[PDB]
């Protein structure tokens, strides 16, 4: 099943979709500048781009601990955005209420991994309409992402995106299983698989994994920069792209 | 470092405590009738109980599975138990305006484990000043559990207990690290540590048992059911006994 | 089932037994020592006992490292321990050729845990006829044990005791399952389970004793260890626990 | 570095090397038209390739099924596979008295996943000069193969092959960890490192997992199959079009 944002077509036999931008909002300006090197980049590299960004930090080590500029400054940041560079954008949310404003600016509105059985916040996503990026929690197998996406099918939306961001491993490290993609494609009927790199080295060789992981013939890659340094994402891409171009050229099975 | 609650006193020294009720409140006629086999078989045994049960259980099966009666009867019930039994009781808050309102009346406020890194959440329950009980997500190492704490302290509160409920072992198994206790005593102050048996298993009583007896064989302040019940009390109550009359290990 | 062993009775509904010693032999007086602080301490508390040594390092730090004894003047230490003590005795093997003569010195033959698919040593130890110590791997669910428990009863020995040694749990660390004990009896006809906290253990006292503690809790038949007074003071809390688990009725 | 096997060159920047066979040697004439049809395709595709059996599989479902033919007869079929195709064998060895007759026919000897850490072995197979691969154990972290390298560095023999075949990932399963191959290239000195996706399993599965793996840059790929968890023989030609593929457009591209 293809997804359908504004005029990128979302799907695993599909050129991949970038969802690349930062961790957290932390001014306009500083998120326009590294927002237009990312179009600037992607435009000329021919690859769909959607950015991305967290408004708040709900999860820091410390109470005390810089958490973004805010839901308020957060979508007034996106509408400019939105605005200047024409593309969509994606950000996370972490109650409920927050759903329906958010959804009303953001084009792709994400389920944190931690939320995931947040029953209520899945359903209040659901009912904003948007299209949904689920990431998968790193203590949930790949055939279980099923019962998420029946939630959400129960709750009336069907526009859901599977974020593979890496599964836990022994204490404080993760492991992304690489079949893990192509169980999700069979039993969450063929909905758009992209891979979190950025998240699954949590713990050059980001590099390496992103291809493997595209190698399994992906919708979409989801990253951070500062995380990449900025400066290398147009070499980093021209692999990426390499590689997609070269597994989504050859017929399946 | 002991917590006083009520006339219970909750330690990894002391007596281990049950913790155990029902899943979600439907009304007061159900939730006595269940509290009232608790009570009986921990009465006959003198093992302090506290009883626990969900009024908005955000976490559910499905989307459309009952949430329970909702804060305002939920908690005209919990008074109810309260007033009929004596015991203290415990409930889990999802929403940080409403740690205020259950903290009235529930002696012990539950940090739900998919939301204990919720800062949010965190600042909301400390500043009810209630004990509260912190449970250990499955993908966090148990030397990890400081950092929680430490946010609690931030936020002003020390009356906090650490709830195992097992780790994440390859796909959708759970293992529960029988060391992971003593790692979280010894980087977390020596702060009340309790087993969530029930939630650790995600016939299953002989399981149950087995993986019960090795977690209070650590040397527990206390035992967590989401669940024959006298037959394995009797056999916990008996080596939490035998451990706790012992003096630990000299140095 | 319970394994008889000289005077022992082996099983997991008896009295714990003491499997221990050391890594690897170095000469006969450092062993004779070490035997006779176990035999001292076990027998002044009431606890039966195998000594345990290795004869050799199979896996040695440098290609140039010490080694151990080797198998010829192993088994001439191995004699001597039986002959001054009076105590059945274990080792490892891992050539098939080593099993017959080593088999008839010891009493017991273990099979380590990496080696316990070498099909050609299974059969090589089974046709010893002596009691089989199967090291589980740390890669097997505790439920595929009945697959090697086969192979033994194929090859015409019953003798068998499984040892559990930890589970991998991601990169360089061991966790134990408590729940494996329960599967390997249920699965494997009750055969005795030991335990082997010493490989287990991917301060550190306290931690062998609440591992050692929880396991012993499952109801086993013995515990595997190596080693101011450290082996009593943990063999006094063992032995409480093993005597109170021990008189409770299987559930 | 570098491996020369024959005319066949084996390194983490070099076109992937195939190390394709069958499990257990069990016969001549069948090994041969198994063999003869992963020469057939790997010709016509241009993919160097090294043909693999067990000769005596110490590791078995049963007490008492097929160990394979044996020692002698093991090697005089690997020596027939030679004179008739021209094409290195690898083969695994279980005792340190196997390894010098073994050594004396087979262009690869391996090292058994499960005795990698067996420091007799190690020695007996590091004295043959021959070119060895180390099955790394499920069991052991990728910075650990390290240190089975130092022992065979020890004992006097560098010619050595690094080869994944997954991790334990709770009970009875494996999780290939993508990482590892950077791992074990930047700790063991750019050794070359294969990738044996038929024990990595427990297919579609097949694939995904070996373009994955052929992504990160390496030297070579291990696989089984089956005449008839290992490949179906009638579909490698297709398999290896793909991984071809894939390695080509790697393998044309500067290291980032
Ligand atoms: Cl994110
Ligand atoms: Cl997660
Ligand atoms: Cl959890
Ligand atoms: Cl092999
Ligand atoms: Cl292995
Ligand atoms: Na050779």
């Amino acid at each position: 099943m293809d997804i359908k944002i504004n005029d990128i077509t979302l799907g695993n036999n599909s050129p991949f979709v970038l969802f690349g931008g930062i961790n957290v909002l932390e001014s306009l300006d500083s998120t326009l500048q590294t927002c237009a090197h990312y179009v600037e980049v992607t435009r000329k590299l021919g690859i769909p781009y959607i950015f991305k960004a967290s408004f708040d930090k709900a999860n820091r080590s410390s109470i005390h601990s810089y958490r973004g500029v805010g839901l308020e400054e957060g979508l007034k940041i996106f509408e400019k955005v939105k605005a200047e560079f024409g593309i969509p954008v994606i950000t996370d949310v972490h109650e409920p209420h927050q759903c329906q404003p958010v959804a009303e600016v953001c084009d792709v509105i994400q389920l944190p991994a931690f939320l995931a059985r947040q029953t209520d916040l899945v359903v209040a996503m659901a009912k904003t309409g948007n299209v949904v990026n689920i990431k998968k929690p790193q203590f949930l197998s790949p055939s279980q992402m099923k019962n998420i996406v029946e939630k959400f099918h129960e709750a009336g939306n069907g526009k859901l995106i599977l974020c593979e961001r890496g599964s836990s491993f022994g204490y404080d490290n993760l492991v992304v299983d690489m079949l893990g993609f192509g169980v999700m494609k069979q039993t969450c009927g063929n909905l758009p698989v992209i891979f979190d790199v950025t998240h699954s080295l949590q713990t050059a060789q980001a590099l390496d994994l992103a291809l493997a992981g595209m190698a399994t013939r992906l919708a979409g890659l989801f990253l951070e920069s500062h995380a990449l340094p900025l400066h290398l994402l147009e070499d980093f891409l021209i692999r990426i792209k390499a590689l997609d171009d070269l597994i989504k050229s050859q017929p399946i099975l």
